[PDB]
Formats: structure tokens, C-alpha cells, sequence
């Protein structure tokens, strides 16, 4: 059951990618101290549906009350827009930005019933360097993972190269230590948004074979403290570090090629090719 796209279907994700990332360009520009993600939300919402004439997934399909998901901090994914800072019992459910945070901006569209998903890290105002190294490293896992990608490479690989960078971190960095988070993993992705397969980012032997066609996300989530995880259950979505530490993720949408994978969420600010050879 692993969906093996025809031209037609790379082409329509190609658009949808695009349209992801671009999405995280526009924004940027207001992504700064004393802006709400309620704020976030309407400035995408708008673009999405009267600029690019497109579907936010989250919002349409999904149950989720709002059109991107916005992480601050000791949220690892799912934070919800809003206007107000809350709390969920002892914990903080912040919705305005401050100097010093991390935000994740995760986007999903729909453009001709195939989906583009793709987040990424922003740095709000002076950033702490504990801080800034969580939000590095995590691209780095992420971008270690992509030249793994190949035809013939079993999936377990991506997990495993991604917990090796990891470790070797940990063993080189005493002072800023990271675990993986368990709980969420990245999957197949097209017509549907949730195909398999399933895609963990920590050690593991699935025997999987990659093969040219086939379309996944990958999107570590690394914790600045311990692994574990707490859902919002209030709210139903928000997803918090159990031991209130930050947490950093970025994902993209990729295409495996002949030779190695194609980039479909890549970004004009990254110095990562959207065309990988990796054989
Ligand atoms: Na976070
Ligand atoms: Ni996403
Ligand atoms: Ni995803």
C-alpha cells in the first residue's frame, strides 16, 4: 500500500511543494517579537486560499481549528493559533512571540487534491546559543537523513543515521545534549496526506526498500531535555515536552529519484541542492 506516484501525480506535488514552502517565504517577514500566531494564521489563511488557490489541509480536513499549526518553545508540534497566552493547568500555552523564542511554522496544502507539507524553525529576536544549537542540529538531522535517500536503501536508515548524528552530538557536546522524540514519526504523503509508510526518526531495522516514485515527509523532533512528550488535553492538539524543555523540528516533502531524492518543499534560503545524487 505504499502509493508509487506516476508523472502526472510528481508533477502535481511538485506544485504542492512549492506552494508549502512558499507559504513559509511570504511569512517570514512578520514573524517577530509581539505578533500573535492567531496573526500568523490570517496572514497564511489568505494566501493560501487568495493568492495561491489553495486548501489548508489542517483546517478543511483534519479537525484542526486553524490553517497551520505554530510550536513555540516546549511545544514540539500542533500548537494552535490564537490571540491570548494560556496555560494548561501548570504548563504555558503561549500564542504571542517574544525575544529569546523558537517558533515552528508547519504548513500543509492541498493544490489539485495532492498535498505539499513542510515546517521549519524561526528565531525570535537574540536567541539563547543553548538555543539556536537545538534549532541547528535538528536541520542538520534532518538534512543528514536526505542524503541517505536512494532506491534500494531500507527505511530504517533514516532513523538510524539521524539517532547516529544524535549521539555523536551528545558524546561531542556535554553541555547541549539532545533525545528524540518517540511519539511522532514522518510518513508516505500525496492524494492523502497520512500513506504509508511510516518513517521514525530514532534507531530501528525496518526493512523497508525505498523505490523511485514514492513520496514521504521526513521531520525529526529533537528535545533539548528528555524524549518524552504530554498531549494537551484540553485543547486536543498541543503537544508539550514533559520536562518543559524546548523542542525544534523541521520537515520537508521529498521525491525519491533515479539517484537519490528531489527537495519538493525545498526553500530559496537553503544551501541544501533540491536535486540530491546520493549513489
Ligand atoms: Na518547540
Ligand atoms: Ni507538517
Ligand atoms: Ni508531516
Amino acid at each position: 500500500s505504499i502509493k508509487i506516484k506516476n508523472a502526472v501525480e510528481i508533477e502535481k506535488m511538485r506544485v504542492a511543494g512549492r506552494l508549502a514552502a512558499e507559504v513559509l517565504e511570504m511569512i517570514e517577514p512578520h514573524v517577530k517579537a509581539g505578533v500573535t500566531t492567531e496573526e500568523l494564521d490570517q496572514i497564511c489563511h489568505k494566501y493560501i486560499t487568495e493568492v495561491q488557490g489553495a486548501i489548508p489541509a489542517p483546517l478543511n480536513y483534519h479537525g484542526f481549528p486553524k490553517s497551520i499549526c505554530t510550536s513555540i518553545n516546549h511545544i514540539v508540534c500542533h500548537g494552535i493559533p490564537a490571540s491570548e497566552d494560556t496555560y494548561f493547568g501548570q504548563i504555558q500555552r503561549p500564542a504571542v512571540l517574544r525575544d529569546g523564542d523558537i517558533l515552528n511554522i508547519d504548513i500543509t496544502v492541498i493544490k489539485d487534491g495532492y498535498h505539499g507539507d513542510t515546517s521549519k524553525m524561526f528565531l525570535i529576536g537574540d536567541v539563547s546559543i543553548e538555543d539556536k544549537r537545538l534549532c541547528h542540529v535538528a536541520q542538520e538531522c534532518l538534512y543528514l537523513a536526505l542524503k541517505q535517500v536512494k532506491p534500494g536503501v531500507q527505511l530504517g536508515e533514516i532513523g538510524t543515521t539521524i539517532e547516529k548524528h544524535i549521539k555523536t552530538n551528545n558524546k561531542n557536546n556535554p553541555r547541549f545534549k539532545f533525545s528524540i522524540v518517540r511519539d511522532y514519526c514522518g510518513h508516505g504523503i500525496g492524494a492523502e496526506f497520512h500513506e504509508e509508510p511510516q518513517v521514525v526518526h530514532y534507531k530501528n531495522s525496518d526493512r523497508t526498500v525505498l523505490r523511485e516514485g514514492m513520496i514521504f515527509t521526513i521531520e525529526p523532533m529533537i528535545n533539548a531535555g528528555k524524549f518524552g512528550c504530554r498531549l494537551d488535553d484540553e485543547d486536543s492538539w498541543t503537544v508539550y515536552t514533559a520536562d518543559g524543555k524546548k523542542s525544534a523540528q523541521w520537515e520537508h516533502t521529498i521525491l525519491v529519484t533515479a539517484t537519490g531524492c528531489e527537495i519538493l518543499t525545498l526553500r530559496s534560503e537553503e544551501s541544501l541542492p533540491r536535486i540530491l545524487n546520493n549513489a
